[PDB]
């Protein structure tokens, strides 16, 4: 489209799976060819809001969502909306004690 202010957006950048233990820090960074002017985040087919856990930004063409006390349930696919366009990153909690269960 020519002389036109809305434009298609897309992910220049896509994320990348994380592997962290649990209570630890993911962020899953991502990029944009436009700088959104709005982000949401999603969790497991939940939507995210800017909260002590999910900490989102915006730093032009540069996005990321820092995650905070993860946990064996933050564990699952998660979605950076932007409004045109929305990418997708596996997470992995891991457990700082691995003890033996069977004992």
């Amino acid at each position: 489209g020519s002389s036109g202010s809305s434009g298609a957006n897309c992910f220049t950048e896509e994320l990348t799976n994380l592997q962290v233990e649990e209570k630890g820090t993911a962020v899953f960074t991502c990029k944009t060819e436009h700088p959104a002017a709005t982000v949401t985040w999603r969790k497991g087919l939940l939507e995210l809001r800017a909260s002590g856990k999910h900490q989102p930004s915006q730093e032009g063409l540069t996005l990321r969502l820092t995650i905070s006390a993860l946990e064996k349930a933050d564990s699952d696919t998660y979605t950076c909306d932007i409004g045109q366009a929305q990418s997708r990153a596996q997470l992995l909690v891991q457990g700082r004690r691995s003890g033996p269960s069977s004992g």
